């Protein structure tokens, strides 16, 4: 019953080309599948696998063809009946979208960067309402299409994400969807930097003690008014505060609706002077 929303795909439609990760126990791989070639992302679970690794990837798997969305990355399919086991998923060119927007800084508008967020936030909103806690979300689970269309994924741990994760996720172990609306927030914050490392070289324990004391990350540069003043309310302390992702998409959406409104920037407080006449 685990796998209701997934199609079966069998082997011989599959050719692994390229190690591209490493996954749970099987490597990923960039790949080819041949049904209606397209290329695929595979993900194996290889011979010797445990009971709990074996209930891990194939209910991955079977709650991944559950989703159905525009900004969730898509299943291919599996192959269950045969060894080794496979996820298969759409493949994008462009890959995830840190190293994506740190290869193509200033290369944008404002608007195609909201618009980025607008589709990250719809998918997150689609999985907050399904009751999936993503738990890792950060530009490097985020895949873009050749339409610049942001697909969320989960690659797994690249390394415990501290900095993107929400203080009571840290502290007592609470993930929940407005713990992901604080991860969103610092999503939001790396694309409007084209994907700067969130706190620069603080540490981890520097980076819980600075939001503790009430520090939050400045404004990016050239960033409008209303995208830092929403990033900062997805960083309220208090869970109960914060907005969930349906008031996110709404807002994204008006804005992205009425462009002039994000003509307005908030002042990018400057770390160097340079004096000049
Ligand atoms: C094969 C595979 C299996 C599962 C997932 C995945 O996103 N699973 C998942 C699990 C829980 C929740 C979600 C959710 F959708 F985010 F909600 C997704 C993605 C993929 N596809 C994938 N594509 C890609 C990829 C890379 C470059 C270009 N296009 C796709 N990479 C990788 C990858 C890289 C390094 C380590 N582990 C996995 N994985």
């Amino acid at each position: 019953a685990v796998l209701k929303f997934t199609t079966e795909i069998h082997p011989s439609c599959v050719t692994r080309q390229k190690v591209i990760g490493a996954g749970e126990f099987g490597e990923v791989y960039k790949g080819m599948l041949k049904t209606s070639e397209v290329p695929v992302a595979i993900k194996t679970l290889k011979a010797g696998y445990t009971e709990k690794q074996r209930v891990d990837f194939l209910g991955e798997a079977g709650i991944m063809g559950q989703f159905s969305h525009h900004n969730i990355i898509r299943l291919e399919g599996v192959i269950s009946k045969y060894k080794p086991m496979m996820i298969i998923t759409e493949y994008m060119e462009n890959g995830a979208l840190d190293k994506f927007l740190r290869e193509k800084d200033g290369e944008f508008s404002v608007l195609q960067l909201v618009g980025m967020l607008r589709g990250i936030a719809a998918g997150m909103k689609y999985l907050a309402n399904m009751n999936y806690v993503h738990r890792d979300l950060a530009a490097r689970n985020i895949l873009v299409n050749s339409n610049l269309v942001c697909k969320v994924s989960d690659f797994g741990l690249s390394k415990i994400p501290i900095r993107w994760t929400a203080p009571e996720a840290i502290s007592y172990r609470k993930f929940t969807s407005a713990s992901d609306v604080w991860s969103f927030g610092i999503v939001m914050w790396e694309v409007m930097t084209y994907g700067e490392r969130p706190y620069w070289e603080l540490s981890n324990h520097e980076v819980m003690k600075a939001i503790n004391d009430g520090f939050r990350l400045p404004t990016p540069m050239d960033c409008p008014s209303a995208i830092y003043q929403l990033m900062m309310q997805c960083w309220q302390q208090e869970r109960a505060r914060r907005p969930k992702f349906a008031d996110i998409v709404s807002i994204l959406d008006k804005l992205i609706r009425a462009p002039d409104s994000l003509k307005t920037l908030a002042d990018f407080d400057p770390r160097v002077s340079i004096r000049l006449p």
